[PDB]
């Protein structure tokens, strides 16, 4: 009933995901230099080193933030692919089913360590 195990967690998972061929394009923002039409398309830039700093910053109140900034890096993915079959929106959805594979337990874990502190 750790209510703050998910950081430590959190931190472990986005190692996993840094070690991994399928985040290369995720690890930094978007080049603009190199997708002059990214900010047309998305409004939210958002990617792994900006969750991990943000992280270590102490500015996630809960894994659920984390959660949401994650997700938005591959939903970003998906709304700037030209195909569902791109190999950039092809590495987000491998990386996708990994991270919700092991954030799960983070979530869930911490929800339990809340309500058995409210008890
Ligand atoms: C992660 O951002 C992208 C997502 C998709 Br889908 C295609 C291209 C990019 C730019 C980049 O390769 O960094
Ligand atoms: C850290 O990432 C992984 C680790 C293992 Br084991 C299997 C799959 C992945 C996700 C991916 O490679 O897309």
């Amino acid at each position: 009933y750790d209510i703050q195990a998910w950081k430590k967690q959190c931190e472990e998972l986005l190692n996993l995901i840094f070690q991994c061929e399928d985040s290369e394009p995720f690890r930094q923002p978007v080049d603009l230099l190199e997708y002059p039409d990214y900010r047309d398309i998305i409004d939210t830039p958002m990617d792994f080193a900006t969750v991990r700093e943000t992280l270590e910053a102490g500015n996630y109140e809960s894994p659920m933030e984390l959660c949401k900034d994650v997700r938005l890096i591959f939903s970003n993915s998906k709304a700037y692919t030209p195909s569902k079959r791109s190999r950039i929106y092809s590495m987000s959805l491998r990386l996708s089913a990994f991270f919700e594979e092991h954030i799960s337990s983070v979530l869930s874990d911490y929800k339990s360590a809340l309500r058995f502190h409210k008890r």
